[PDB]
């Protein structure tokens, strides 16, 4: 299967780390990790299109959209501030087109989604 | 993808920011930019396996070297007095496409020259245009 993985880091205590994996290339992509650091409730979790992050988030430019493809919803975080993620989306994938790797995962201050808390680089794992 | 990027950070002063450029499918990679926080003289400059930073550099895995010179291997950078190493390289066996992509690795800048000791500095080389 394709793996890939990806560490969230941002300017305040907002941290991460995401894990991808696709066993077929015409297949859902499985999206499963934590966020720590969020604000109790809804944030908005989204793939931008660039793995440029000379500007930390900001350069990460926008929603990745060759619904927007980079559009992974809405993640909920507990009264510690940690939000579970586990997702299956069949519009991302690991290959082709609606490729998402060496672009940007970006968690959000808000829900869709207001600033970007932390982002990271989606990388091929092991 | 013609162009990628790699922000390069570790657990010491070491960082930097490496260009990568391919305009034509293929084609050589012009790889460019500047790193500082560096001891003087040369260091292993290398694309590892994974673009994985779970660990920090610790989890870059392997010198880049698919069983289809290492295809990650681009050889030693320099610094100066001031600890910083201009890079400025042409090489034509990585790419940003195929059997040789680069592109969601890692980039790995070490302590010594190629044996090349630690990994002082890593990044995730993601798409820039
Ligand atoms: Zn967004
Ligand atoms: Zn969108
Ligand atoms: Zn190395």
């Amino acid at each position: 299967a394709t793996k890939a993985v990806c560490v969230l880091k941002g300017d305040g205590p907002v941290q991460g780390i995401i894990n991808f994996e696709q066993k077929e290339s015409n297949g859902p992509v499985k999206v499963w990790g934590s966020i720590k650091g969020l604000t109790e409730g809804l944030h908005g979790f989204h793939v931008h299109e660039f793995g440029d992050n000379t500007a930390g988030c900001t350069s990460a430019g926008p929603h990745f959209n060759p619904r927007h493809v980079g559009d992974l919803g809405n993640v909920t975080a507990d009264k510690d501030g940690v939000a579970d993620v586990s997702i299956e989306d069949s519009v991302i994938s690991l290959s082709g087109d609606h490729c998402i790797i060496g672009r940007t995962l970006v968690v959000h201050e808000k829900a869709v989604a207001g600033s970007r808390l932390a982002c990271g680089v989606i990388g091929i794992a092991q």
